[PDB]
C-alpha cells in the first residue's frame, strides 16, 4: 500500500477509499468570494467525480516525473527513454482501453524542435549531454486529461534559458482565471519572457516565446477543446469550469516552428462523423484506432505495439480521407534552442486548482 522503487502500484492502489490528492489551490486574481460562496461551493461539489478523475491522473503525472528525472541521461536511446517512461505510467494508471491510459504519446522534442516528436521505430537517436529535451507526456482517466511538461538538461549553459521559459509558464498559470481574456494571458507571458537575456557559447540572445505555439482549453478525450492560450501579443475569455493546459515555449531562433523530420504523431479529427471504410486494411486500421485511441493522440510505435504491420498506406488513407490528422514535428532554425514548461488547471467554481502540481 506505499510506492515502490522503481513505481510499479497504481495510484488507486494508493488511494483504497478513491479519494485523491487535489494540486495546488488558488485564489483567482477581488475573487475571494468564490471560496465561501455556497452556490460556488455546490456548483463545484457537483463536478467533484470529474476533479477526483483529473487528481487521479495528475498523481500518476508526478510519480512518473520524478521517476524520469531520477534516470533519463545522455546516451540513452529516445525510444528506451519513451519506452521506460511509458512503461511506468501504463502501470500507474491502471491502463484499462477508453477509461484510464496515455493521453498522447510521450514527447521527447530535442534542440531545435520544440514539440510532437515521439521516435517511430527504427529510430536510432542518442540523447547527448548538449541535448535540450522536452518531456511532454500526458495521463487520463475516463479521458479527464493531464497534460504537463518540462525540460530536461544536462549541461549548466542552459540554466537561464530553463528559468525564462518557467517564470513565463508561472506567469501564464497566475494570470489565468474566471472570466480573465486569453490575449491578457498571452500578453504577461511574453512580456516575462522576453525580460531574460541569455548567454549560450558566446553568443546573447532574448528569449522569445514561440508565436506559434500556445496553451489551449482541454475537453473530455479531447486534449484541444478548441480555445488557445497566446504567448504573444495579438480577447475571447476563459469560462467557469473549463481546464487549461497553460504552456510556454521559449526559443533562441526565430520563435517561430514549422513541420519538419518523419511524423510520429496523430490523431482523430474530432468533428467527423462516422465514415464507411471497405477497403480492407485501411477499415482494419480504422477500428484499430477508434478501439484503442478513440479521439486521442496516438503514434506509430503504439501502432506497432498492438501488433499492427504495413500500415502505413493505410495511415495515409485515413489522413487524405480527412477522418485522422497528422501531427508533424514542430522545429524552429537550425541551431537554435527550445525549452517549455507545461502545467494543467482546472478553473473550478470556487478555486482555480492547479492539478498537474503537487500541494
Ligand atoms: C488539435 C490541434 C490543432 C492545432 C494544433 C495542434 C493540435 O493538436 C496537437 C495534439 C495532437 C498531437 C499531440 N497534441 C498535443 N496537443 C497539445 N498539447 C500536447 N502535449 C503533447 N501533445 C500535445
Ligand atoms: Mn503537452
Ligand atoms: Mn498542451
Amino acid at each position: 500500500k506505499v510506492q515502490t522503487d522503481p513505481p510499479s502500484v497504481p495510484i488507486c492502489d494508493l488511494y483504497p477509499n478513491g479519494v485523491f490528492p487535489k494540486g495546488q489551490e488558488c485564489e483567482y486574481p477581488t475573487a475571494a468570494w468564490r471560496t465561501t460562496s455556497e452556490e460556488k461551493k455546490a456548483l463545484d461539489q457537483a463536478s467533484e467525480e470529474i476533479w477526483n478523475d483529473f487528481r487521479e491522473a495528475a498523481e500518476a503525472h508526478r510519480q512518473v516525473r520524478k521517476y524520469v528525472m531520477s534516470w533519463i541521461k545522455p546516451g540513452m536511446t529516445m525510444i528506451e527513454i519513451c519506452e521506460k517512461l511509458e512503461d511506468c505510467s501504463r502501470k500507474l494508471i491502471k491502463e484499462n482501453g477508453l477509461n484510464a491510459g496515455l493521453a498522447f504519446p510521450t514527447g521527447c522534442s530535442l534542440n531545435n524542435c520544440a514539440a510532437h516528436y515521439t521516435p517511430n521505430a527504427g529510430d536510432t537517436t542518442v540523447l547527448q549531454y548538449d541535448d535540450i529535451c522536452k518531456i511532454d507526456f500526458g495521463t487520463h482517466i475516463s479521458g479527464r486529461i493531464i497534460d504537463c511538461a518540462f525540460t530536461v538538461t544536462f549541461n549548466p549553459k542552459y540554466d537561464t534559458l530553463l528559468k525564462a521559459v518557467k517564470d513565463a509558464t508561472n506567469t501564464g498559470i497566475k494570470c489565468a482565471g474566471i472570466d480573465v481574456r486569453l490575449c491578457d494571458v498571452g500578453e504577461a507571458i511574453q512580456e516575462v519572457m522576453e525580460s531574460y537575456e541569455v548567454e549560450i557559447d558566446g553568443k546573447t540572445y532574448q528569449v522569445k516565446p514561440i508565436r506559434n505555439l500556445n496553451g489551449h482549453s482541454i475537453g473530455q478525450y479531447r486534449i484541444h477543446a478548441g480555445k488557445t492560450v497566446p504567448i504573444v501579443k495579438g480577447a475571447t475569455r476563459m469560462e467557469e469550469g473549463e481546464v487549461y493546459a497553460i504552456e510556454t515555449f521559449g526559443s533562441t531562433g526565430k520563435g517561430v516552428v514549422h513541420d519538419d523530420m518523419e511524423c510520429s504523431h496523430y490523431m482523430k479529427n474530432f468533428d467527423v462523423g462516422h465514415v464507411p471504410i471497405r477497403l480492407p486494411r485501411t477499415k482494419h486500421l480504422l477500428n484499430v484506432i477508434n478501439e484503442n485511441f478513440g479521439t486521442l493522440a496516438f503514434c506509430r510505435r503504439w501502432l506497432d505495439r498492438l501488433g499492427e504491420s504495413k500500415y502505413l498506406m493505410a495511415l495515409k488513407n485515413l489522413c487524405d480521407l480527412g477522418i485522422v490528422d497528422p501531427y508533424p514535428p514542430l522545429c524552429d532554425i537550425k541551431g537554435s534552442y527550445t525549452a517549455q514548461f507545461e502545467h494543467t488547471i482546472l478553473l473550478r467554481p470556487t478555486c482555480k486548482e492547479v492539478v498537474s502540481r503537487g500541494d
